């Protein structure tokens, strides 16, 4: 197990543009395009983001392109959020994996809210920190998900996958 595994099980592949957990157009290996209700929008963020017309359908070898670059940039992030990137450099190889995956599901302003859980984290605090993750809207709405990353956060193991 490594973080590109991890995210393809819990994002799946699709190489048609779909509607992700929240209703927003999304292609690949859980690459959003927009929020956008119009779908014409997405199509032209995927041309772009592709480099040519795609008509809402892209390749395998498209989509792993678009992974590779939404990971590096999801850790790079981290590591620019001074907030993050003390946490991020406490954990071990395993658990930042578990950060890589929320920040790739969330943002990092959907981890804006985290600030206890992060403390947490830091402390090596583990199964109060999974308590703490688990009281968000982000169990609550992605469950199976969020129990397999924050089994990972609180184990520093890949037992959830
Ligand atoms: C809130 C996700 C996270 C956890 C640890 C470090 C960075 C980011």
């Amino acid at each position: 197990m490594n973080i590109f595994e991890m995210l393809r099980i819990d994002e799946g592949l699709r190489l048609k543009i779909y509607k992700d957990t929240e209703g927003y157009y999304t292609i690949g290996i859980g690459h959003l395009l927009t929020k956008s209700p119009d779908l014409n929008a997405a199509k032209s963020e995927l041309d772009k983001a592709i480099g040519r017309n795609c008509n809402g359908v892209i390749t395998k070898d498209e989509a792993e392109k678009l992974f590779n670059q939404d990971v590096d940039a999801a850790v790079r992030g981290i590591l620019r959020n001074a907030k993050l990137k003390p946490v991020y450099d406490s954990l071990d190889a395993v658990r930042r994996c578990a950060a890589i995956n929320q920040v790739f599901q969330m943002g990092e302003t959907g981890v804006a809210g985290f600030t206890n859980s992060l403390r947490m984290l830091q402390q090596k605090r583990w199964d109060e920190a999974a308590v703490n993750l688990a009281k968000s809207r982000w169990y609550n709405q992605t469950p199976d998900r969020a129990k397999r990353v924050i089994t990972t956060f609180r184990t520093g193991t890949w037992d959830a996958y």
